[PDB]
């Protein structure tokens, strides 16, 4: 019947039409003679206007004033500033929707049940690097909030014709450094190992550790970037044991509390927020399988599983996965102990279907990654992974930018 | 424009040209992705997919443009200019069917794919007919527990009539029984062949494990009733290598997995019943046949026998059930001398197989949401691996139920 996307949950059996991708305006990566969703990285004058005029319409419809005075006025106001000078600028209502929209736009976010409840923090005013320094702590020093965690994105100024961009170099706020050796290895974390040769050329002085938390490098227009060391005593983290294996304190593993993402645009209306972090709390297989256990990351699987006297000769024994799984109840029994805010894969999962049912309400569908949506471990055992999502791109929205050097 | 697929844990690059030579749309546009859906949402046509298809063959054997070549295109055009159809030799099939099970993009056993023996059944005129090819290739594919693949095709679609059809979706099947409470005993995916089954006048069991009995039609004909003899249908205890209790709960699975309601298309040929069968990855019986919520379901089961806390998602009792169930999956199947794979090994040679296909062919189709395995994802390697999907000839799809 429906000319939209027929959407089918195979574990209860349930359909539903995706209306919402109608809405989308800008095309992905996939074509009718080939799929490309599962790749990472998906390779203005009036064209301004038009997301412009896109933007407050949504504005309008969020507060019920689509064709008011009111809404015909900020229309005329958005294009006249144009008109004289090239861009305009958001109200504050207008960025703080836009902010919670974008979030909730993100196809590979499961969090999103959360989306309503972000608080932002203005900061449009900075001009200088020491003054970013002060609003990122301010956002640590709230979002922690000694545990209980709470979400947050702070608004640095917008992209200007001409005038350079403002940037945060690190792609977390919160990042362990990553130290290449003479054999060739790395000690810290490998994802990092970029970020914390670039912090040393620039006079930071390293040391020597497997979970050394890194300086943020943050660039004001037109400006070298400058080097600022986080105070210890904001940065919370979690060291790690697990509830009966009583061994596991003993490996010096640790994390920190707060996810904090500090390299994505803000794009909103057009304007290009180039420095905007955000952070929320972690999902448990984040820290637990991904970060620890990838052979490309800390690696730890093998190490885990001699402690527990495993099989580590074949594959067969299963050794990988249950390795895996105790080292995912640590994570979450460390961070329940230490009262620190974090989410199994379960409930996170859970709360995802719930936002969908939502959503479809609400918009008529959600924009979703299913590869991304659906955990690391125990895929089948969520019911995401029986759910169909369709993936497509609507704006405000967080975008990969290039990298500032 | 040709899709850059990277792997994300080596950081190394290749690029995908054989998905130029896709014919087919997929469901996707630019506007949405469609990935995770899981089903699909002339003389001269059939003329340009044949001489393709001979032209794939010809290459294959290195006999190329030449005089064999030549003739058999001559043969198939003046078939079709008179006929609106024609038929395949032999070794043609033979050709066709390895490469349809090559490029099936769900598929992670692939590396496999060379080896494959293919009964032509083609000579098959009745539903009894289809029962004694039906029996062989189960015969033949057990090999008393040492697996081997197989696949039996039978006559090809033709405009005048109706289809070859099996009406089972695997030769092998668990009875479902819907309760008057809703409830199923048995395995839920079945309830509507099972329902079939004694319309057409089955006599029902009451067990968990019940052995379907296959439905066979001939053309134009009701369907026919056909029980499988017990001894041919090998299936394998499950027990675990440490926890006794496990056997106690009585469960088992069956060592062959042969799928029998796709349709295989070779040169614009159909050939709507073509059962074929490899031999199971242990995720496929311990985490989605056992524990999916809408299948046997055992997962709370076995995690009250573990004595986990159920009350709470965090105690990852789930999880840790899963594991011991696949455990015992591969330790019966090892125990029984019946070929298993698990996912471990299984995806890795799927790695090696990629590989293979780049060098060979510019590129291998795959179905990401599908070749990476339903536990232990990113523990595995071809979670950081980027895989392109598209739709080459020949090729197994699906099609409507017969009833
Ligand atoms: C409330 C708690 C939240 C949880 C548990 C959560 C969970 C996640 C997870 C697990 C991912 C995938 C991570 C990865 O594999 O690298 C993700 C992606 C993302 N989330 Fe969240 N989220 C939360 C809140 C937020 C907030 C506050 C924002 C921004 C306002 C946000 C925006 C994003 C975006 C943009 C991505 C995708 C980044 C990319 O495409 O590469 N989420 N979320
Ligand atoms: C040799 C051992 C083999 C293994 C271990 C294997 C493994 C698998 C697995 C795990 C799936 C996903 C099935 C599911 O989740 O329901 C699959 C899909 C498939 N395999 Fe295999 N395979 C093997 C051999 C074969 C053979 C011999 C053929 C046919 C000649 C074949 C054709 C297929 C096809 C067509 C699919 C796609 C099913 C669909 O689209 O619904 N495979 N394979
Ligand atoms: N490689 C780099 N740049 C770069 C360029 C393009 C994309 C990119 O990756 C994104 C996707 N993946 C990465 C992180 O995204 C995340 C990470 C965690 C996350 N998890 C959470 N729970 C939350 C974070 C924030 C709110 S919830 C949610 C999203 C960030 C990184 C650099 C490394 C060092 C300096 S530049
Ligand atoms: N049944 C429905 N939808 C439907 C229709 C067509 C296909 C389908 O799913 C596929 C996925 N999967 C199924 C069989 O595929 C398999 C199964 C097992 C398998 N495993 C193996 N190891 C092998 C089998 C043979 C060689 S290796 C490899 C492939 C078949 C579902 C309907 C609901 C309501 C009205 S109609
Ligand atoms: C190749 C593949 O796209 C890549 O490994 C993806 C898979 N799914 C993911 N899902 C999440 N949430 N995060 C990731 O980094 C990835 N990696
Ligand atoms: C919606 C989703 O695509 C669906 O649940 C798929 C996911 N991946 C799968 N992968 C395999 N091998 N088998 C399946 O049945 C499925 N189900
Ligand atoms: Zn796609």
């Amino acid at each position: 019947g429906p000319k939209f996307p027929r959407v089918k949950n195979w574990e209860l059996g349930s359909i539903t039409y995706d209306t919402l991708c109608a809405q989308s305006q800008q095309d992905g990566p996939c074509t009718p003679r080939r799929c490309l969703g599962s790749l990472v990285l998906p390779r203005p004058a009036e064209q301004l206007l038009s997301q412009a005029r896109d933007f407050i319409n949504q504005y309008y419809s969020s507060i019920k004033r689509s064709g008011s005075q009111a809404h015909e006025e900020r229309l005329q106001e958005v294009e006249a500033e144009v008109a004289s000078t090239g861009t305009y600028h958001l109200r504050e209502s207008e960025l703080v929707f836009g902010a919670k929209q974008a979030w909730r736009n993100a196809p590979r976010c499961v969090g999103r049940i959360q989306w309503g409840k972000l608080q932002v923090f203005d900061a449009r005013d900075c001009s200088s690097a020491q003054e970013m320094f002060t609003y990122i702590c301010n956002h640590i020093k709230y979002a922690t909030n000694r545990g209980n965690l709470r979400s947050a994105i702070t608004v640095f100024p917008q992209r200007a014709p001409g005038r350079g961009d403002f940037r945060i170099w690190n792609s977390q706020l919160v990042r362990y450094a990553g130290y290449r050796q003479q054999d060739g290895s790395v000690r810290g974390d490998p994802a990092n190992v970029e970020i914390t040769e670039l912090c040393i050329q620039h006079g930071w002085t390293p040391g020597n550790g497997r979970f050394d938390v890194l300086p943020l490098l943050l660039q004001a227009p037109d400006e070298a970037p400058e080097l600022f060391v986080l105070p210890p005593e904001l940065v919370l983290e979690v060291p790690l044991e697990h509830p009966t294996l009583e061994w596991f304190a003993a490996l010096g593993l640790r994390w920190y509390a707060l996810p904090a993402v500090s390299n994505m645009l803000l794009e909103i209306g057009g304007l290009e927020f180039s420095a905007a972090p955000f952070s929320g709390w972690y999902m448990s297989t984040e820290i637990g399988t991904r970060n620890l256990c990838d052979p490309h990351r800390y690696n730890i699987l093998e190490d885990v599983a001699v402690c527990m006297d495993l099989d580590t000769r074949t594959t067969s024994s299963l050794w990988k996965d249950k390795a895996a799984v105790e080292i995912n109840l640590a994570v979450l029994h460390s961070f329940q102990l230490a009262k620190v805010t974090i989410v199994d894969h379960h409930a996170a999962t859970v709360s995802f279907m719930k936002h969908l049912d939502n959503e479809q309400k609400a918009r008529g569908g959600c924009p979703a990654d299913w590869a991304w949506i659906v955990p690391p471990i125990s895929g089948s055992l969520t019911p995401v992974f029986h759910q169909e999502m369709v993936n497509y791109i609507l704006s405000p929205a967080f975008r990969y930018q290039p990298d500032p050097w």
